[PDB]
């Protein structure tokens, strides 16, 4: 008799204790870790919960995600136990058009926004005080992307437009993948709001698989326009305030197409109608904890790590969760003499941000551990469930949605010595308008963001001597 | 062969006797309570039903809580085997817009919701602004230019919130607008998930208009009615979307088809005793104990419930000397509310019991099935739908104590946000040393003042009326009187003689700092 | 092996003999009848039919009913074998409005001369034809709040009955009929904390002429229909209670009414209260296999009678004070039995009275004045809750 509680196909003993995968003659053997023979032929320490079918609370079972009898789509920092397979999809703008109802048209940038709390004076109501409800928790559970509309006389008069008159909006759009699971169908429901709360359209769409970190309309195909039955209607006062402001925000809900699950007896994929990812995704958003991380480009990623949690006795039954195996498995960072570091950046160049209860909870073990610096007791750093975690680059600054604005004068000068530009420094690259000057080759050379004027002053100031200027 | 008639996992002895859930190397373990290891670990005592699969009558069974094996977005308090996980839900209203039927001819004021529970069913009453929209805005009904032919058509945002233990996975209830007591104005209904203590339109996420294919129309007499009260009411039916399930062998939770919340929920509203409370917010929480009943013999399968335990399973309350507290606050400092029959259960035992005050025989009053309890803070003031309206003068002076900043424009101060949610605004004005009264912010909607501050400090600010200017100081030596009006004290509409001055309102006095004290 | 025929839970050796629930540590247990332990403790000695799994023949079994493995909605008197457990529901008017084609306050009581409800219009503050200005060729519009109120011992989950307003005996003014919320036995559907139902897309219509017949009546008729929603059953294993898609009233409600006997009291309330007792059938040799019923038995567990002294007693009010009414057969039946019995008084036999299958008796106050339903300047009667 085997002693398996969870049916997974990995036993008590190895699951508490730890285990790998390795290969015969071919053949996929699973068992127990040997550091003097397993570590050194370069494999993986495997740990995950004997009474949980799935550790990360996804779909797939923990066997099928170490076994390789998985979704092959499935990220492979998601195919460790402890990382959740999950989707995550935001709304990527490359173009917006405006013409008078029945033409100026400008490229747009867009990433994913993290929105961070509120500062100390912001207006906020009675309710967001109130335990429970309203509470934005530091950062909460969603998708939203804010655009940028490309500044380089008058929107309202170089299209005709007067008070009565009616502006429609016309943009390029794309779908695009940025956690660890694949949508087979069905597309989720986004919306475009101007400013804060201001909705303007609803967009919602086939059989056309959605790959993590890959495009939906893929790059060698052609994107999607907007609604071309009726299309996107703005008044001439809202138009002013698109004008303004040259940006735009995308929220898009987290309801997605049925799940793909494997069947060991046939060992094929099959697009399972009974399990959707409605059902399952707020089970892996209680259980895991929330890690933000932006090493390898500027862009905000999510990636979600089987944590401790210990008001529930079925989530004590997943390993202990510790900061330096988490992080070295949800996103790659590798421990060469001892100190962790992503690639070459060490761990002391990234910023540590927290939310009320988290930087809380970590507070109480930093005095337990004695050592104030987090650094210091990085490797003793237990994480526990629900937790929300943003790690940035100190090399650049942030604004309230936690994107890379602007730099330090060394940073700009440092990429920019060559006769080629560093494409991370370059990110956050006489007239208001008269700037666009960059056109990046595809050989990898180039022929701030925070600093630059999208409108003039009150002056009316079509000068670039009040812009703040460097080399 | 395991004695367990339930068939649950727990069986007969430690069901009846006690047990509780504990950690061996990873794997979960069920034993008998035992006070000298467990208690001192920090485990829950757990008792249930040996004959029933779920005591609480919920559809989630008396295993899969305490073990985990159930939906992880129920309630922690609820995952105890004599705490109910159910679902409720009222509609809150953000804000509102009044236009007549078809540019500046619409008045939008901000409106104010809570859960009312009327002195079983989901009932919240809206608070429409009283406060200036416009320069000079006089008569809603001519605001608009309406008469007693035209018709004025109502739009609204409005959020779907969840103030129950369990989560409702599609399917959202149906609810109806009511104006004053019975007049049905509309009937509101739309695979989001409504987690328990969280808003359906999420807070990051833009909320939801009403009817932009027919909206709601109201005819000019109904509209004066509405401007009158400067309120309406909330209707909504406990009808929700399937539940979601555990299968233990694949360890995934799935929406079954099958089992709804409409077959189960009142099996619950029967077997449980409900109790109300109001400690972290000055909101009506419903939570449901599983209680016993002597007139069906299943409902005497149930662990006996005490008053003691089950408020401290069903909210959070902590014994730490003897007497019970909720975070701090005392049990002898709320208040004690009960119906017919439930007031007159315990009448019987007080007599039994010989002590005739609640407080000394707490931890040995019994609850029984279809019980009604209401527990609510001794500091406020309750009206009909027993929700917190005003407070005693001596209780506002001591959250408006605390002064962080003095100056002509405004006024920043460390007030308590549990005390400055019966407050409706405070009244502006400038007392000579001679004694004239002259009053700034004067008329019956010039109140909104208080911007509350994501710092924790609530901001007075009387340019908001003085026009955009701060206050002038005609002399140092002057009282700058700076008074506080309840919500229970507050007028919506002037009186017959069209009272628009603030020296009718009831004022608190809370601010009497001298011109030389601040600039 | 014990012996079971109709598989409930209960053997046949309890259900002839006798038997009750006890709970031991917390455990529930049913043993046979020991009047050493049990009466004395206080329980009620339960009989049910060993070939029958429902003596009263309603959707739930003889062992759902005394266990407590019943849908908790069902009435306390409903929860022994020999009570039914069936819904009876009619319409309660709280108030008419009266308006020309382009407001009095109505009381409702179950009549019993099926589900059938007099309603009286206020006649309390001249002429109504003419106090909404209509004349012959001129059309009267009626509306009216309207409560759905139940009157048996079992829920409906979700389908109301379809219902008809009646003018004098047979004109047929309107026909109406509405959801899941739960009808409750003895509780209103539109519950008395929320806002009542309204009478409607096309409203009714009614003519000059008839008009007159209703301001010369003052009251209407409310003619309620058995077909009810699907009835919520039990299931062991889960020990949850789910609405059967399968199973609804209008296959099991007739069964019930053909096996059963009917009595109709007013005690607590002088209302028509409608409850149906398992009574023995000579005919049918499946009903023979159901407990001999007695009219002093029946009587307790249907309604609440007492037995003090030796003299059935309600609450107080002994049986000698209520009168007794029965049809054809039924008074028949009862005829020849109190001449075997000798005793001419039906008080006297009252112990030894048995009681057969399909009967009809009606049990009224003898106090007060029964109609053929078996139910301006004078209103000033403002009633205080002190009970004066």
């Amino acid at each position: 008799t085997v002693p398996d509680r969870d049916n997974d196909g990995i036993p008590d003993s190895l699951e508490v204790e730890g285990y790998t995968v390795d290969v015969k003659n071919k053949r996929t053997f699973l068992s127990p870790w040997i550091s003097n023979i397993h570590e050194k032929k370069g494999l993986t320490k495997y740990k995950s919960s004997p009474e949980k079918w799935s550790t990360a609370s996804d779909p797939y079972s923990d066997f099928e995600k170490v076994t390789g009898r998985i979704d092959k789509n499935v990220s492979p920092e998601a195919r460790h136990p402890l990382v959740a397979a999950y989707p995550i999809v935001h709304v990527d703008m490359e173009n917006i058009i405006l013409s008078k109802n029945e033409t100026i048209s400008k490229n747009t940038s867009t990433s994913r926004t993290h929105t961070s709390e509120v500062h100390g004076n912001a207006e906020v109501h009675a309710s967001f005080f109130d335990i429970g409800g309203s509470v934005s928790a530091g950062f909460s559970n969603s998708n939203s992307s804010t655009v940028a509309i490309d500044h380089s006389r008058t929107w309202a008069e170089t299209m005709g437009l007067n008070t009565a008159d009616t502006a429609r909006l016309n943009a390029n759009i794309r779908y695009v993948n940025t956690g660890t699971a694949p949508i087979y169908n069905v597309l989720p429901t986004t919306s475009l709001v101007l400013g804060k709360n201001q909705t303007l359209a609803t967009i919602k769409a086939l059989s056309q698989i959605l790959a993590p970190n890959n495009y939906y309309p893929s790059k060698n195909l052609a994107p999607i326009a907007l609604n071309a039955s009726t299309p996107i209607t703005m008044n001439y006062n809202q138009f002013l305030e698109l004008e303004k402001t040259k940006q735009l925000r995308l929220d898009t809900d987290q309801v997605y197409g049925n799940i793909a699950t494997y069947n060991f007896e046939n060992g094929r994929v099959r697009v399972d109608t009974g399990s959707n990812w409605s059902e399952v995704l707020p089970q892996i958003q209680e259980t895991t904890a929330r890690i933000i991380f932006n090493g390898k480009d500027l862009n905000l990623v999510e990636r979600r790590i089987a944590a401790v949690n210990p008001s529930d006795p079925l989530e004590t039954t997943k390993p202990d969760m510790t900061l330096k195996e988490a992080l070295k498995i949800a996103f790659g960072f590798n421990e060469p003499n001892g100190n962790l570091q992503y690639q070459g950046k060490d761990i002391t160049e990234f910023d540590f941000n927290f939310d009320q209860q988290t930087s809380q909870n970590i507070k109480n073990q930093l005095a337990e551990l004695n050592a104030t610096n987090i650094y210091t007791v990085l490797d003793k750093i237990k994480l526990n469930a629900k937790m929300n975690i943003l790690i940035r680059d100190k090399r650049f600054h942030y604004d309230r949605n936690n994107i890379a604005v602007g730099a330090d004068e060394s940073v700009v000068k440092e990429a920019h010595r060559e006769v080629n530009i560093d494409k991370d420094i370059r990110k956050i690259l006489d007239r208001y308008d008269m700037l666009n000057i960059s056109s990046l080759r595809q050989d990898g050379k180039t022929f701030t963001k925070e600093n630059t004027i999208i409108n003039p002053s009150e002056n009316g100031d079509t000068s670039t001597n009040g812009i703040k200027k460097i080399l």
